[PDB]
């Protein structure tokens, strides 16, 4: 029998009651340069079943406890053990006391011990952050437990289920804020051994996770609000920032996504405050701690001088993402993280729920189809996919926890729950959703508990039929990997489907227990008016009349895309829907004229259409003013552009282009009054960002013209930027690209004076456009220079120059001949291989250049590729994949484009 403190789960013998935990960060350096925090601790626990062996979790910490580790008494009159010993178990991350007899059921414990870890740049746990304030290094204290680091900062029973109550008390400098999840009970006091340090004491929390703790010591400021039911918001942030009122955007959309959530969810706001803090760096982007959620600066806070409308989209979504945990994640917390996408995919869906609130004009809930659905079904339609659901025996480790947090948890996650909302209706589904967060408050659950709960509201009432229960439709869903294609065969009504893979030559070893058979909701419309809903069963092949078409009508399936699918129809079908988006597009949703964009070419990709009937869905977009459509047209051709751009194939593909959006920039060129007016809506913004792109991109005269123009005009008047944020990167990068060392020392001088993160990338990013090869060869000569490039921009700006054309062999041999830097930066820096020999090597489609690459992997000899090892044989593989797809395509798109390029 192995001992309890080598297995990774913890006993259920003892369940915690309450915590008492008091930090100290120590802001000041040792001398040595090391950091430290203190800290002490009591947790009352509840004996279960009888035991003579204490195991709490523990990480990197150092105990200082009189006597053994820790004290351990019993409460009230209860006897307790003497201890035996207490030791480390590092592999499992315990504390662990042997007693010298046994801990009695009903009875209660506290055990209390003093410890001292380091505060790390680390970004776990206790750790320390560093920034800039003028001339002077400020450092913070603050904290990220996420997942398994609780234990990094005080010894607790470290797993998500195990809630209890906490009192945190902070000891800190005496002109530093203490923030934690809850309200402080009253003022700091001075600390009686040396009153330069002052106490701060908090409110006890409601019963929660370890993972949802949070405690901050700073120089922060806030900007606030006090809501109509009393609950305070604050967004907290450097004092500079909130003088500059960067933090007004996300105070102004709280209140509201709040107010959504809490009528949402039938549930009100469970807490007294609200606080968010904005952290310079902070890598993980976000962290929904129970009242004291934590994000990176440029998500957080925005600035209405330089910051585009994408910047004001990105800071109401994270804000209505991390706000919707505050009920389903917190208040009602799954039991163990194999169900982690039912978190995460919860809020990734109802995120644009909740910023859709707050921005009613905007139409953002329509981003999830670009945003996660498509994006995710590009690695989902792959051999090497796997299901969102796992066995809670497969996930033990912190490093198996951490896995659970990818693209398939929280895109997919999000695409299946906003299915399964649309097929019961949102009403339906918001009743269940209620039920179950009213059963479970302040307690656990796994994924079924909400499905039974779904089931109670549907067997409650009578309109909303299904074919089975919601666990046996879902089930198709989370239990296996991957979705269907749908194919239509208009002529008998024929409907079937198939596991849906981009490589036709894939083959699937992962074994379906359904045997990649789904149970499918299907819309449809037909003529452009809605028909009656339709379920597809667990049958490779159905028909019915909804899906037979006449000569002369069209039918097209899953309305908006909510459907976690792809469909396909018969080349007439396709065809008719082609003819109505160029007579008449407005018949066809906007997201489904997108949708034929998506699904067509990722059928194409898998040889199941023509690349050429994809192409011939493009037809329509001169006509096209809307974003989405668009902007499917423009992800799906970039690999195009990619794997064409120093081909003969290029000349008409750009000319196709020319014409395609040229109608689009001149109608952008009248609504905006001569470019002085930026359109109204967010979407219709966006369309405009893309049209300027995709024009200037493309060689149009009247958009090169636009970028020379303004880009002189700011020249001749450096304290007067007239490029308006949302247009900057492509008028940057378009001037450069027309100028010399006028303008790439004008931006240079910008850059290097330049105040905000977000301006600075974009004007880095638009000197890589220049098409002097001297310049790019001296910027390349500048990336690895730290008083030039910083550290963590030096990958993105190589990739940036290798992104232009002429940049391409500049990057790579510049990446080849210097790549006897990986000594350099590896354990001073993670600098990040991966990413650059992906983007380096991103257009490699020829023989000759595996030849290269091949040869490049010879210097195998020691050095080896470091956090890239390894990411060199993907780029191998792609390379394989890229020369084979040139050859397939490369004649028939030539024709399709200088066919069509007028
Ligand atoms: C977890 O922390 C709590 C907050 O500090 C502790 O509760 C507090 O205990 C204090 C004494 O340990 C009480 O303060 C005063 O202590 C003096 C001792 O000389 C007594 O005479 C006073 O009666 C007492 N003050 C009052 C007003 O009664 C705090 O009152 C008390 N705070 C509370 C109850 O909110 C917990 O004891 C601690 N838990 C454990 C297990 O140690
Ligand atoms: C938790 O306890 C650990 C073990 O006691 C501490 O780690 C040790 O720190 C020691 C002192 O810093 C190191 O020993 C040497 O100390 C002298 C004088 O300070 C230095 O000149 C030496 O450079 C140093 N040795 C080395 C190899 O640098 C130990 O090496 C080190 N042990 C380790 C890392 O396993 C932790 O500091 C302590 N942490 C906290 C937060 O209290
Ligand atoms: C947080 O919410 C605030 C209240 O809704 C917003 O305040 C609004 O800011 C607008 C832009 O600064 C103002 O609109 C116009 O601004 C121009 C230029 O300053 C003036 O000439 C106009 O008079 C003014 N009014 C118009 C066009 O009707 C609004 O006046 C102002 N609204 C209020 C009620 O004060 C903040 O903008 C918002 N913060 C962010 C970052 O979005
Ligand atoms: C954290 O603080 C709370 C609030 O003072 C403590 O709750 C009290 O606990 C005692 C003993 O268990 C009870 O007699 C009181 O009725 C509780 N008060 C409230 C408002 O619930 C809690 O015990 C503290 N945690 C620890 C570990 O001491
Ligand atoms: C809080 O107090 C500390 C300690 O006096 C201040 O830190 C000093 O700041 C000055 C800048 O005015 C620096 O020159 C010193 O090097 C700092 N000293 C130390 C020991 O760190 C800090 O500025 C104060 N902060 C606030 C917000 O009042
Ligand atoms: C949660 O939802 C319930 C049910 O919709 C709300 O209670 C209803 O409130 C309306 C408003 O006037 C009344 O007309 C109904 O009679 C109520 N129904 C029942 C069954 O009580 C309730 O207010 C909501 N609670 C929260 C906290 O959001
Ligand atoms: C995990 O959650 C379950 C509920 O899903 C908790 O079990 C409940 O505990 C409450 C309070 O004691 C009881 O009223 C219910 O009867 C229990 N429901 C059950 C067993 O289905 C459970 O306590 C939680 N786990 C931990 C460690 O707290
Ligand atoms: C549509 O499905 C029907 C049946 O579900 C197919 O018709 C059958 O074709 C097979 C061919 O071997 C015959 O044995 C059956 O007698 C046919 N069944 C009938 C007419 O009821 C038909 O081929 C399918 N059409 C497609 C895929 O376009
Ligand atoms: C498909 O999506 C569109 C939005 O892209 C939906 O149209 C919106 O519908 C709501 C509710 O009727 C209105 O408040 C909005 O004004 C509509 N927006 C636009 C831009 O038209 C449409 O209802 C969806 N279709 C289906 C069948 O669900
Ligand atoms: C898949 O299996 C087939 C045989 O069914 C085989 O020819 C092929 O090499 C395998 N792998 C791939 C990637 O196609
Ligand atoms: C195009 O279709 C829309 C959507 O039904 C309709 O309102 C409009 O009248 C049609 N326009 C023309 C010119 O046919
Ligand atoms: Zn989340």
């Amino acid at each position: 029998q192995s001992k309890p403190w080598n297995r990774y789960r913890l006993p259920t013998t003892l369940l915690p009651d309450s915590y008492n935990v008091t930090l100290r960060p120590y802001l000041t350096p040792n001398a040595d340069g090391l950091y430290i925090f203190k800290g002490k601790s009591i947790v009352r626990f509840l004996c279960q079943e009888p035991t003579d062996v204490i195991i709490i979790h523990s990480k990197k910490l150092n105990y200082t406890t009189q006597g053994h580790m820790v004290v351990l008494r019993g409460v009230g009159d209860s006897q307790v053990p003497e201890i035996d010993r207490t030791e480390l178990v590092e592999l499992t991350e315990y504390l662990v006391v042997h007693l010298k007899g046994s801990l009695q059921p009903g009875h209660m414990y506290e055990m209390e011990s003093e410890f001292q870890g380091e505060l790390a740049d680390d970004l776990a746990g206790f750790y320390r952050s560093e920034y800039m304030e003028g001339n002077v290094k400020k450092v913070l204290a603050t904290t990220q437990m996420q997942s398994t680091d609780a234990r990094k900062s005080f010894p607790c029973f470290d797993e998500p289920a195990m809630k209890a109550t906490f009192n945190i008390t902070l000891i800190h400098p005496n002109n530093l804020t203490a923030l934690s999840n809850m309200p402080p009970k009253g003022s700091s006091t001075p600390l009686a051994e040396d009153p330069n340090w002052s106490v701060t004491e908090f409110e006890t929390t409601p019963v929660m996770s370890t993972y949802l703790l949070a405690y901050i010591v700073s120089e922060f400021q806030s900007v606030n609000e006090t809501a109509q039911n009393g609950v305070l918001i604050r967004i907290w942030a450097r004092p500079n920032a909130i003088a500059e009122g960067h933090g007004m955007y996300a105070l102004n959309v709280t209140g509201p996504i709040l107010n959504f959530f809490a009528n949402h969810y039938n549930t009100s706001y469970p807490l007294p405050k609200s606080d968010q803090i904005a952290l310079p760096d902070f890598n993980a982007g976000a962290m929904e701690n129970w009242g004291l959620v934590t994000y990176r600066e440029n998500a957080l806070l925005f600035d209405p001088q330089s910051s585009s409308i994408s910047n004001k989209e990105r800071v109401v979504t994270v804000i209505a993402h991390e706000l919707a945990h505050q009920w389903f994640g917190n208040l009602v917390t799954l039991a163990w993280w194999n169900d982690l996408w039912l978190n995460e995919g919860f809020a990734s869906y109802v995120e644009y729920l909740g910023a859709d609130h707050a921005e009613p004009t905007w139409n953002l809930k329509d981003l999830i189809v670009p945003g996660d659905v498509y994006r995710v079904m590009a690695v989902d339609a792959l051999a090497s996919s796997h299901p969102l659901t796992t066995p809670a025996e497969e996930v033990n480790t912190p490093a198996q926890i951490s896995e659970m947090f990818d693209s398939i948890s929280y895109s997919k996650g999000a695409s299946v729950i906003r299915m399964l909302s649309n097929f019961l209706t949102e009403d339906l589904f918001k009743e269940g959703l209620a039920s179950y967060l009213h059963a479970f408050a302040y307690q656990n659950t796994t994924y079924l508990d909400l499905w039974e709960h779904l089931q109670k509201a549907v067997d409650a009432q009578t309109s909303i039929r299904l074919p089975d229960t919601v666990r046996a439709i879902m089930d198709r869903w989370t239990l296996q990997m991957g979705f269907p294609v749908i194919t239509v065969d208009t002529k008998t009504g024929n409907i079937s489907q198939k596991h849906f893979l981009l490589d036709s030559e894939s083959n699937v070893t992962r074994s379906s227990a359904f045997d990649y058979l789904w149970i499918v909701p299907i819309s449809s419309i037909k003529n452009g008016v809605m028909q009656d809903h339709y379920w597809l069963r667990d049958v490779s092949q159905a028909q019915n009349d909804l899906f037979k078409t006449a000569s002369d009508d069209w039918v097209l399936l899953n309305v908006n895309v909510t459907g976690y699918f792809q469909v396909n129809y018969d080349e007439d079908n396709w065809r008719m829907i082609q003819h109505q988006l160029q007579t008449n597009l407005s018949v066809i949703p906007v997201i489904n004229r997108a949708q034929v964009i998506y699904d067509s070419f990722n059928l194409a990709t898998a040889h199941m259409v023509p690349v050429t009937l994809a192409l011939d869905n493009t037809l329509f977009l001169n006509g096209e003013k809307e974003y989405m459509p668009w902007q499917a047209a423009l992800s799906s051709l970039s690999y195009f552009s990619l794997m064409f751009d120093r081909s003969e194939v290029y000349g008409p593909m750009k000319k196709y282009l020319r014409k395609q959006v040229e109608p689009l920039f001149q109608h952008f060129e009248t609504l905006t009054k001569n470019w002085t007016e930026r359109p109204e809506n967010l979407m219709d913004q966006y369309s405009e960002i893309n049209a300027i792109s995709t024009a200037c991109s493309n060689g149009l005269p009247q958009c090169e013209n636009l970028a020379k123009t303004l880009f002189d005009q700011w020249m001749s008047d450096p304290e007067n930027n007239p490029i308006h944020p949302n247009l900057r990167s492509t008028i940057y990068c378009n001037a450069i690209a027309q100028g010399g060392q006028d303008q790439w020392d004008f931006a240079w001088g910008q850059l290097q004076q330049a105040q905000l993160v977000n301006e600075a990338d974009k004007l880095r990013s638009a000197l890589a456009c220049s098409n002097e090869v001297w310049l790019l060869n001296r910027y390349l000569g500048y990336t690895l220079n730290p008083d030039l490039i910083r550290k963590q921009d030096a990958t993105s700006t190589i990739n940036s120059i290798a992104s232009n054309v002429i940049g391409q062999p500049l990057a790579w041999d510049f990446v080849q001949s210097n790549w006897k830097k990986l000594f350099q930066d590896y354990g001073g820096g993670s600098f990040s291989f991966s990413n650059l020999i992906q983007g380096v090597t991103r257009r490699f489609s020829s023989e000759f250049e595996l030849q290269q690459l091949e040869q490049f992997k010879k210097n195998n000899m020691d050095v080896g590729f470091g956090s890239g090892t390894r990411a060199l044989e993907q780029a191998l593989e792609k390379t394989k994949a890229n020369i084979k797809w040139v050859k397939e395509n490369k004649e028939v798109v030539l024709n399709w484009f200088i066919e069509h390029s007028s």
